[PDB]
Order: C-alpha cells, then sequence, then structure tokens
C-alpha cells in the first residue's frame, strides 16, 4: 500500500512515464498546470513527500527522514510498486536532489531528471554562494522552532514572491499550513542540514537545470554551480520571473520549458 501512503495518482497513456515530485510546503496538487499538457503523450505519476499536510503524520519516521536517504528510498519503493523504469524525473526544489541522489542508487530507474528550484546545500561555504551564510540560516531555523505559525507566515510570501494574495500566494499558504508543525521543523532540519556537493559528480544521468531569474532561495550561480559540478550531461535555462515556485506562480512562462526539457534531449 505505498501508493496510498504517497497519495500516488496515475494518469495519462505512453510509452515511458513522466514522474512528479513537489517541493517544501506542498503537494502534488502544485503540478496543476502541467499534468493536462502531458498526459495525451506519457503515463504520469504524482506523489506527495512523506511530511506534507496531505499524508498520514504517523507516517513520519523522523529518525527515516532526519536525512535525504528516507526520502530517496520512499521514491525508489514508489517507482517500483508501479512498474516504472527509464523514467523521466521531474522534480521541484526537494524531490529534484532526492531524485538526483536516487539515480545515484538505481539509474535502472530513471532516464533524465528534470529540476527546477534545485539546491545542493542551503548555506554558503567557501568556494560556493547559496544565498546564506549558515550562521545566519541557523538563526532563521531557530526562530522558526521558537514561535512556528508567526514567522511561517512571515516566510510564505518571501518564498511564494510576487504580488500579495494571489493563486500561488494563496495555495502555498494554505499547504505550507496544513504540514504539522514538528514535521515540518525535522524536513528542515534535514534540509538546511543536507550537503550533495560531493554527491553531485556521481550523478551521470542527464540533468535539465531550470531555475528563477529572482528565486530569495536559489541565486543563479547555484544553477551554474550544477552545471559545472553534476558527473554527466547538463544543461541551464533561466526563468525571467520571481519566485522559488515558477511552476505555479508563473505556468503561462514555466510550464513551455519544462515541457521542452521532458521532450528533448541533450546534444553532446
Ligand atoms: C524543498 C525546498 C527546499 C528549498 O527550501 C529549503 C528550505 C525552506 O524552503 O525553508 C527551510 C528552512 C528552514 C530553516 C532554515 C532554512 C531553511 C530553508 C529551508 O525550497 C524548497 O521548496
Ligand atoms: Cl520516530
Ligand atoms: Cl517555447
Amino acid at each position: 500500500t505505498v501508493g496510498s501512503a504517497h497519495n500516488v495518482t496515475v494518469l495519462g497513456s505512453g510509452e515511458t512515464t513522466v514522474v512528479l515530485g513537489h517541493g517544501f510546503g506542498t503537494d502534488q496538487s502544485v503540478w496543476k498546470y502541467l499534468v493536462p499538457h502531458l498526459t495525451d503523450d506519457y503515463r504520469v505519476l504524482l506523489y506527495d513527500n512523506m511530511g506534507a499536510g496531505t499524508t498520514d503524520p504517523n507516517l513520519y519516521d523522523f529518525e527515516r527522514y532526519s536525512s535525504l536517504e528516507g526520502h530517496s528510498q520512499d521514491l525508489i519503493a514508489i517507482l517500483e510498486e508501479f512498474h516504472v523504469t527509464k523514467c523521466i524525473f521531474v522534480g521541484h526544489a526537494l524531490s529534484s536532489m532526492v531524485g538526483a541522489v536516487s539515480s545515484i542508487f538505481r539509474p535502472d530507474l530513471f532516464r533524465k531528471i528534470v529540476m527546477i528550484s534545485a539546491c545542493p546545500r542551503v548555506a554558503n561555504a567557501d568556494d560556493y554562494y547559496g544565498g546564506f551564510e549558515e550562521e545566519d540560516v541557523n538563526q532563521l531555523y531557530g526562530a522558526m522552532e521558537e514561535n512556528f505559525q508567526t514567522m511561517m507566515t512571515g516566510y510564505a510570501p518571501i518564498v511564494v514572491g510576487g504580488d500579495l494574495e494571489s493563486e500561488a500566494m494563496q495555495e502555498f499558504s494554505r499547504t505550507l499550513f496544513n504540514m504539522r508543525p514538528d514535521i515540518a521543523l525535522s524536513i528542515c532540519r534535514m534540509i538546511s542540514g543536507y550537503d550533495l556537493r560531493p554527491y553531485l559528480g556521481l550523478v551521470v544521468i542527464p540533468c535539465h537545470i531550470i531555475q528563477s531569474s529572482k528565486d530569495k532561495l536559489v541565486p543563479v550561480a547555484v544553477a551554474e554551480y550544477l552545471h559545472r559540478n553534476f558527473g554527466g550531461k547538463s544543461v541551464v535555462e533561466l526563468i525571467p520571473t520571481e519566485g522559488h515556485l515558477p511552476h505555479l506562480s508563473a505556468p503561462d512562462i514555466t510550464i513551455p520549458v519544462l515541457i521542452r526539457h521532458i521532450n528533448q534531449d541533450i546534444a553532446d
């Protein structure tokens, strides 16, 4: 019963399956503007990450999900029970990295990864600009732990971006507050604590790096970092738009970019 655990939804028709993973704060409905454009040529599988508001909180193994590997094996188990191989993995934020790690362990399950707002490490290092100094992110988490609803009412507009009181601004706010707070904090400890830079050379399946030109959470430098350190074919396309969830806040300009990168491969 894994399909129930992650609310796996399956539809469309085709020879190769497109898998859709979401990021923190939302769930699979994040892809409302993408699903209809694929179902005429592909099977489409959607799944929620464990911890999302639509999942049973009794299933959030805190020890297992204390690291990205826990979610990576969830994705492998999902793909296995639905008989998915050589899939096209389209992942936003978290799921993109979960997908990338999974493709290292089980390259038989992935043909390519299309990723949006991907981040291999939240904080700045030497040789790496990820947005915020580690010292300061630690305060952003610690204050979120001290006063959860207050500072996430803050956080949510900064992440969605754009005009206040929009569909994406109200949708993300709704799904974000549907998470149980202790689960949300564990997920945040996991994300703010991971560092995938040494893993990137082990990802050798082709990676399409798509990201916003004005994302508070992922600077443009992060995409050129990914493009330079991935172990296989890769490519970068910027989207002239603001926000962390372009696929939801600006579908007219983001969806055709995703489609082209889903449809088309990478030339030598
Ligand atoms: C899955 C995903 C990753 C990327 O966020 C990372 C994180 C998030 O947004 O606040 C989380 C948080 C919590 C405390 C400190 C920093 C961060 C940044 C974290 O954006 C996403 O959707
Ligand atoms: Cl536990
Ligand atoms: Cl186009």
